[PDB]
């Protein structure tokens, strides 16, 4: 029945995502691009934390390592990706 | 076996992700955006890729079937929010 | 789940198999033909839950979609099977005495 | 690739039982018991060889080993259920006539 649990914690997790790519999808919808910076970081944990159920379930000691250093990597590049074009998207915003 | 092969499989999946994510962040860095917006099919599909693994560590085929219902809405979610926005950026772009 | 859980997950399952074929071997070597038959959908539903182990793991999408159509078909046809030898085994007998 | 090849194996073991299944279903449903027991023991042996799948992929070799043990003596008390079965069917069809 740790079986039982770790499907609840599976399905919570996608769920959580699920959630947070609706209500960004629909804030987007209405051009909110303002809302959506807060719900990012929100999400972006949610992605780590569901990522992280199969790293730490992997049996190799050293291979956990690799993988938390890549994934806290690939959602710091997203990050400033993001903040990136947020940055242009400011720019424009304020010329027109 | 599929210890070793699934080790090697996992690593290879963060790789390119994270290689794709590298690619991803100089485009943006320096501005070369129509560029940027090229890899974002190729890193979401590596993403998915990665996704599936923990779905199919997933013993119930039933909860596997809605776990995968939810990958795709939330992929799908992902590339209208990225669309929605490459339109918002011309819409000031051009004007 | 990690090693040891699907290491007690895939032993427990063919505890519940082994045990349930020795049950019915007993009634077996003994009559009760038909208290075997109650066991048989029990049965089949370890022995289900087993290979479901292997088609879950699966990388293939398209490959589990199929898996699990066929083992529907095998299992669906093995009760099939044994109704018709039960039922066999029901008319013979109650035909002659 | 591995990958690829180890599905291959995996996809022709289910087809073989399934088809298998499927010869010895339509067998049962004309009521051709004879060719039955045959197609049976190949039949088994496609099980075995599904099953060892799942098995031989399993990192601790203590516990392959106890399950290959499992494995044959699951098959063994089907064979022994089933010669156990043939054997009271066919003393009964044959009483009759």
């Amino acid at each position: 029945s740790n079986a039982m649990e770790r499907h609840q914690h599976l399905l919570s997790e996608y769920q959580q995502i699920l959630t947070l790519s609706e209500q960004m999808l629909v804030l987007a919808t209405e051009g909110n691009w303002d809302a959506l910076v807060d719900l990012e970081m929100t999400y972006l944990k949610a992605v780590e934390s569901t990522a992280n159920i199969t790293i730490s379930s992997c049996s190799s000691l050293m291979l956990q390592d690799l993988l938390r250093e890549k994934l806290r990597a690939i959602l710091d590049n997203e990050i400033e990706i993001k903040r990136l074009l947020q940055l242009r998207l400011d720019r424009l915003s304020d010329l027109v």
